[PDB]
């Protein structure tokens, strides 16, 4: 059983106030173990310091788009964080296009991006890179248990949906977990993705066997 | 007095093969615009791209990968078009916005193609007008201009909110996401329109105004 | 035995009017059959898209410069839709100088490359190529049998020159299947040559035996 | 009349977070000096690459490494000031010498962070400034200016040769390496005169003038 | 008034070693007909490059990878002259067509190297002649012009047709090429005539002119 | 016994004069054999050919920092000649920052570095090679024996100094063999560092197992 697998770890969870090294440390554990029998490869998003730097942007009345490029090189230096956890496991350079990802498999090394290009979130750029690579599978660590039919941090009336196909994602998404366009790109070539949080996090082997709480989506 | 950004698209430069006599107008009108304002455009893929990315459709290729193959294509137009821009064009086809706005800056006309996988080039125009803080957006596709349908109806004026959800194709989602988040106004017109540029910009056109 | 290769796909070939299916799926089943026991690499042309495009330039009055930068642009759409054929075994982007070719080849990939630089065709970058990676073959595979002493397509008295020195094709080419710089660079290293069609080229593994009806060129 | 390099210390910026009026007043100051004076500026990485740089130390990282997590963290920092800087500045942050040469080209403020592991901001300032040929050298630091200790005292002024000595932190070697071999015109001063630069660079300041 | 395209050859801006003063002259000369001209430049290897070629040939070093090292040393060429231009030309050595375009926009006079294996410096200028559809080309080379070969006799003037035949070297194939497929209008001089620019492109010479 | 070793080869040991061909043909068989049982990366600098040049570039009044540029220019040709000289063994192009070597390296290939920035020497970028790979040794092949107590080739009291800590070297620097970032760099990581002269160079098997007259400098 050898599978290629991306992980898209989320900005929050990475770093919620300043960088949660205790999950960046036990990640990067984890993300190296399944490396041993799998091709793994990584995107990570922005998370606090991102706000942070975006919104003082705002108050700039900078563009949109120089906003996104600020949170794209804010995530970028968070990849680094991960890079150093990885050791001589990670391909040493933040990997900032599809195919260099690609290379870094090639030599069994363990590639991790940041985000890519303004309108998007890593959520997309993670998508299409196991779009690219043709994973099979994708893995979304966020900061909630799954996807629910609401914001179970807000509404009292969140259910969490177990399995869904890629419409049924859409149909939530539009209505959230996951951004609308890395949602477009796993419904267009039906990407299997489990969406999991930090505690399911804690034993990566057991999750890509099925064994977890999140919800899997697949065609 | 204005900054504009024109997004021309593929099927309207190249129908089947490349639209000679068009290219010309519109380069010719792009020109003429560019004197009294600063021109940036962005051209698409048309039929062509889809004769590509169909090609590689069938060897089962990767839908990011027949995207990069768009893109490709989006900018082999996209020469064409800089080519009859002749002196007043940017010489390379420029890959990313502040590299628009270098040109800009040397007061010469930016011809953009694609740029990443998952979108079109609407949202490349809609993120360049947003990155340029350009007064106008100005989108000519294959259509009329903005219907509530595919027996439809065209609307005259609309707000970003109401671009949103006539997109749930004529502008794909990312762009009209662009448009609302910044409230960039945008003009939707048709080939019959783009034969008069200097007028368009001006308000005088049969298509859809999109502002906030 | 094993040798390495670079393979010449004539843009006409590849793209006559439209791109031919049926040979770039034929054509890359045959390369991925030679890669098996040797190291190839390949450079495919532009075609009649090509003549299109520069030929929509030049109603515009550009320069032959910027009409150069043209068909190089559409030699690397054609050059994808090569590896778009070659799936698993091609190297994922187009290769735009030779040092990274040869670095594909260190990955045992298969790069595919367009066309390089203003002033030359696509034979021309075949050679160098070839030169660069130090191959032990260059295959020609154009829109002709082989060398002959004119142009077959129009002058009756053109003969196959089943066998000649680099200087001989150096006279043939000035007074063409190759291109004067091609021949040049040929001519220069001492590249083995081989100039065969499509009907050869349906069978790689025995043209690179030298059972094929094209022409050799060798010093 | 004066091309000028400004070296904005990475604590001074970003003390804990980004100081926000401090950058919207530094940021407003340069725009003015700018329309008498050819600007450009380097800024520095603070807490924030510290912070950074000490979670990458607890994965036990190579500090050539290290060096690129500060890097990366003072070109984020400086894509602050760009944004302050609103249309006067260059859009993207400078990452070599030239790069920042065609902005003053084009009339913009390019905005550099660092640029090579072995070295700070103050080196990528000092070696901008000599490349430029710059008149000026400002360095806005956490210090009052240059003290002949960490009871020490002020040096009002100095030649580069006696910078050499001092520093064997406030400056780094290699920049003063620089500012000696070329003899750049440098003024030290900290976070209260750079409320001011206006008059800083015409000679009113509390701080340290380095020249030969 | 005119776009003009400068090929200095290797072998006389370094003959042994540089040519300290000549260096000085061509720089000062081109300075000059900047002011009327829009002026570009492309530099030679010389006896340098051969060494360093020879050097390889002893490794049996590919005949690419030597190309590239002759290109290599052009380029240390081109920074001779580019510091000899001060502030005139553009800083960095130009390695593709439009970048020069870029420089000529910016008012400062660009320099270029080799760019491909496979030709040399005189096809480089010949395809920047043509991209910037410059109206002069200058070639200075160790020849006083064009001979009917190697007693021998200098052609005052020819078409670009008879360029292609003399040469079947003075001026490598793919140049010849290249000035006959545009018609660009060349001069080419010797050492002697080239120290006196400012006349030479007014026809004061006594060299070759080839022209259709 | 599989260690990683960065070979600082200087300018003047290189170029003297013109290049020095017995002694680039003789240092590439040595590097050669050493990459049979380790990974080697190497770093050239300048020598006579970038004094002149820059010699050249003072007569014009360039900055001091175009002046770099130009050294840094003539060390990547100097670069071609080793890997012309390494034949199969080097990666084909100058390696312009240290990723890049890290990716020869993983090629099995030996990258061949010259300078990469204004305001340090080939020294430094050998230093912080050596730092980034965490090479186990960096073997500094310069053209004085060792490290002595004074320039060699001038004081008749200068002593060869046959072991110190980083702390000694940086005393000696600045009262140089080596470059002070270069000395400060070697300090800050306690990178293991030989200097040897031409000499020791001929046999690196026997340099490395710290059979030498030259300088050995560690923690
Ligand atoms: O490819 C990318 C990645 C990131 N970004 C930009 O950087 C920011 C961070 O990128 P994230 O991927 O972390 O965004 P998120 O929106 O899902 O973040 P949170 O709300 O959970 O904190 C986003 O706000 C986006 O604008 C891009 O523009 N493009
Ligand atoms: O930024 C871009 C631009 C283009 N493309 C890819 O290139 C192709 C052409 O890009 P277009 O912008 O022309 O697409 P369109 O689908 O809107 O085209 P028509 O249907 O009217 O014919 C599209 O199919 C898209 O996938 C990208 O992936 N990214
Ligand atoms: O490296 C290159 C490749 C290609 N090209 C340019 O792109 C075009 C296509 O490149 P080809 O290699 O297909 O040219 P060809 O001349 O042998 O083409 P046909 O006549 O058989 O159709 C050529 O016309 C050339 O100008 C370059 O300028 N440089
Ligand atoms: O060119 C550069 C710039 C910066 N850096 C790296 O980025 C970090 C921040 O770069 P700074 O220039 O802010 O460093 P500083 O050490 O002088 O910072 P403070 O102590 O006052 O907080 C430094 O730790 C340095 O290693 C480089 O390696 N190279
Ligand atoms: O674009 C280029 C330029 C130069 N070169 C390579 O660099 C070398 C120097 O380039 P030159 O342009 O000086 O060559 P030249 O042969 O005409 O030189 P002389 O004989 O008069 O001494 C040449 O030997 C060539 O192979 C290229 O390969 N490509
Ligand atoms: O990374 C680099 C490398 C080199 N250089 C520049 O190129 C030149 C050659 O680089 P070297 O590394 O050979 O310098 P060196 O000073 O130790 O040279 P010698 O005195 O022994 O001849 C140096 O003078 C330096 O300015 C840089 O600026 N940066």
């Amino acid at each position: 059983s050898h599978m290629r697998i991306v992980f898209d770890i989320g900005g929050s969870v990475l770093v919620p106030e300043n960088p949660d090294i205790d999950f960046i440390k036990e990640i990067a554990y984890q993300l190296t173990k399944v490396s041993e029998d799998h091709e793994v490869a990584v995107v990570v998003g922005g998370g606090k310091l991102a706000r942070k730097y975006i919104e003082v942007a705002e108050k700039f009345n900078s563009s949109e788009t120089f906003k996104d490029f600020i949170g794209i090189q804010i995530t970028r230096a968070n990849a680094m964080l991960l890079i150093a956890a990885l050791r001589e496991k990670a391909y040493p350079v933040v990997v900032e296009d599809f195919w260099e990802a690609w290379k870094a498999v090639q030599l069994k090394k363990i590639p991790v991006m940041g985000g890519t290009h303004p309108g998007h979130t890593t959520d997309a750029v993670a998508a299409l890179l196991a779009e690219f690579l043709k994973a099979d599978l994708l893995v979304v660590i966020t900061n909630v248990d799954g996807v629910y039919t609401a914001d179970p941090k807000k509404d009292p009336t969140a259910k969490k949906i177990k399995k869904m196909k890629p419409e049924e994602l859409l149909e939530i998404v539009g209505k959230s977990v996951i951004d609308p366009l890395a949602a477009k790109i796993i419904a267009r070539t039906g990407i299997k993705t489990i969406v999991i949080g930090k505690e399911d996090a804690k034993d990566l082997f057991r999750v890509i066997k099925g064994d977890h709480n999140g919800t899997t989506i697949e065609p």
